[PDB]
């Protein structure tokens, strides 16, 4: 172990360590050019090989947290570009790599990202294709400075991969463009997911996390005993705090310990596990915590031994109540993986709330041998809304359901910007079409998984320009109470309709040209507009005017002289539609 340099160069390879420089780099110093951070990583890369070949060499002993800090400190444009950074450089370390931490810019003021023309990609990935991959992994690290930068260069190959399918395909467009709006689609996703988990902790605290993980791991790793759940969460848990606070090192560092742990005491832990342990340092602990939950226990109790008919109740949970509520909520969630973790502890809060009570009671036996009653109608919500919704995608496909949606939440918050309620009730469709082609006993947890990016999305356009008092009240509740929150959203009968807008119901012939999406998002955007002009409106009343819509559209782009069709049979419906309703 004599160099950091040389260990961690042998542990990734050239090409991974020169992958992980550059996005290093470009996370610190975002406004600095691409040829710039090859101009680094090269010099860092030349230099690391003297240190493999010899750990006594120059500077070889010194720390990357030291050697990073002073490459940094040696680019001249540093104070002119970033100001208060150089500053930083000033500092004998410790200090430094925390004043360089403190002073990155999450979310810079940066060009939008184009994508180019199909056969741009495919011909510049061709002519030169590491130049090509780099430059825009270049790109993605300086607009997001806090990703964990391996999970980052994940994506990148499954980019390269994406790319070397399809630029070798007759129709590369029919090919690449799912694959790449997937990938679009899992990053943005994936880059909400972190910045959930650690705004969760600072706000409601480490316990919850831990009550959290403590579900999540149970469902996952259902044979191990509580203890090493215990331990697994605990360090699981270390592992959020210390990569939220956003160093890498610590946060790899600490990573990498886990997965050994978890490979080394691996029949102690999960039988599905075999596999990840024998992928290579960078992808062990990514799949490891990808990991498909491990088969069930088939010799497994009641609870109700233990948590209800048992005396010593109330003294193991007074002993220590955490831990005796953990005990729960571990055999409670293994015996279920088709809950959602948030379901999970609607039940141990509602536990807990009992053993406050029926403890301090008369007799507490009694106070609370009727408690698993209370949990019926906790698991039967969700477990309703899918079967309820399900069926509802079933019937109308993922776009006539959109619109059913798009009704329902124009209803309930009329206020919102009309962009807003057509990419949500877009984006909810999509997981309906995603989860509910799942069985029940996998649904649950699916729509969790996806609500919560939605639900949070929402939350930060609202954090951002709010519009609504009751958006507010489920964004600012605890992300248990988050979902069922916006579940009790009734329609808004204070609503006052807007004014008429001639403009808004005019159309013209270019919307036989658009793309099918470009199209929906025309029609959708329409819809909402409707709504909100008479929300007063049945289902009838609106299925007979979107009706009447859908035929006008496939009767002027059906016809001889487009544009005065347009103008004219339009004419028409708004004013027999101004009528019905
Ligand atoms: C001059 C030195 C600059 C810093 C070097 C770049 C940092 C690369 C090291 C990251 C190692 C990631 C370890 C894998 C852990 C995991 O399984 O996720
Ligand atoms: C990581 C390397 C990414 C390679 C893909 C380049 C295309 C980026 C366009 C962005 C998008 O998908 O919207
Ligand atoms: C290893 C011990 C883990 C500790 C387990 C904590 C048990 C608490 C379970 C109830 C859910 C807590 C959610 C936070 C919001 C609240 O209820 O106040
Ligand atoms: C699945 C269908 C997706 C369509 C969006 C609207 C349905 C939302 C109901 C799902 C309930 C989520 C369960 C997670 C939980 O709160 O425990
Ligand atoms: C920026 C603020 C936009 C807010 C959009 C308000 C529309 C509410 C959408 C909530 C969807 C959650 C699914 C709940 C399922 C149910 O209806 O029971
Ligand atoms: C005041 C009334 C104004 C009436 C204007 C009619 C607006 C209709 C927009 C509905 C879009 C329905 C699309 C359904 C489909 O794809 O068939």
């Amino acid at each position: 172990h004599k160099s950091e340099v040389a260990h961690r160069f042998k542990d990734l390879g050239e090409e991974n360590f020169k992958a992980l420089v550059l996005i290093a780099f470009a996370q610190y110093l975002q406004q600095c050019p691409f040829e710039d951070h090859v101009k680094l990583v090269n010099e860092v890369t030349e230099f690391a090989k003297t240190c493999v070949a010899d750990e006594s060499a120059e500077n070889c002993d010194k720390s990357l947290h030291t050697l990073f800090g002073d490459k940094l400190c040696t680019v001249a444009t540093l104070r002119e570009t970033y100001g208060e950074m150089a500053d930083c450089c000033a500092k004998q370390e410790p200090e430094r790599n925390e004043c360089f931490l403190q002073h990155k810019d999450d979310n810079p003021n940066l060009p939008r990202l184009v994508r180019p023309e199909v056969d741009v990609m495919c011909t510049a990935f061709h002519d030169n294709e590491e130049t090509f991959l780099k430059k825009y992994l270049y790109e993605i690290a300086r607009r997001h400075p806090y990703f964990y930068a391996p999970e980052l260069l994940f994506f990148a190959k499954r980019y390269k991969a994406a790319f070397t399918e399809c630029c070798q395909a007759a129709d590369k467009a029919a090919c690449l463009l799912p694959k790449l709006d997937e990938l679009r689609d899992e990053g943005k996703a994936s880059s909400a997911k972190q910045r959930l988990k650690c705004a969760s902790l600072q706000k409601f605290g480490e316990r919850a996390f831990k009550a959290w993980a403590v579900a999540r791991l149970s469902q996952r790793f259902p044979k191990a005993e509580f203890a090493e759940v215990s331990k697994l969460v605990t360090d699981l848990t270390k592992v959020h705090t210390e990569c939220c606070h956003g160093d890498l090192l610590e946060c790899a560092d600490d990573r990498a310990d886990l997965a050994k742990y978890i490979c080394e005491n691996q029949d102690s832990i999960s039988s599905k596990l075999k596999e990840c342990c024998e992928k290579p340092l960078l992808e062990k602990s990514h799949c490891i915590a990808e990991v498909e939950n491990d088969e069930m226990p088939a010799d497994l109790p009641s609870l109700a031994a233990d948590f209800v008919e048992s005396k010593d109740v109330c003294k193991n949970y007074a002993e220590a109540k955490d831990v005796f509520l953990g005990m729960f909520l571990y055999e409670y969630a293994r015996r279920h993986p088709d809950y959602s973790v948030v379901l999970l502890l609607r039940l141990a809060k509602t536990y807990e709330t009992t053993l406050e009570k029926c403890c301090a009671a008369a007799d507490p036996h009694e106070c609370y041998a009727k408690v698993f009653d209370e949990f019926k109608p906790l698991v039967e919500e969700p477990q309703n809304l899918i079967k309820q919704n399900c069926e509802l995608f079933e019937q109308l496909g993922e776009y006539k359901f959109q619109n059913a949606l798009l009704v329902r939440y124009t209803k309930k918050v009329p206020q919102v910007s009309t962009p807003t309620l057509v990419e949500v009730s877009r984006n909810l469709g999509k997981v309906g079409s995603k989860c509910c082609k799942h069985p029940e006993a996998k649904r649950m947890p699916c729509a969790e998984d996806y609500l919560s990016v939605v639900l949070n999305q929402l939350c930060v356009l609202h954090e951002k320009t709010p519009v609504s008092d009751r958006v507010t009240k489920c964004c600012t509740e605890s992300l248990v109470n988050r979902r069922p929150c916006f579940s009790a959203l009734e329609v808004d009968e204070t609503y006052v309709p807007k004014e008429f807008n001639a403009e808004t119901f005019t159309f013209h012939a270019d919307i036989c040209t658009l793309s099918e999406k470009e199209r929906q998002i025309k029609k959708q955007t329409a819809l909402v507009e409707l709504v909100k002009h008479k929300p007063k409106a049945t289902k009838e009343q609106l299925k007979a005017v979107m009706d009447d819509f859908a035929a006008f559209v496939e009767k002027c782009c059906k016809a001889d002289d487009k544009e005065t069709c347009f103008a004219e049979e339009g004419k028409k419906l708004v004013a027999a539609s101004q009528a019905a309703l």
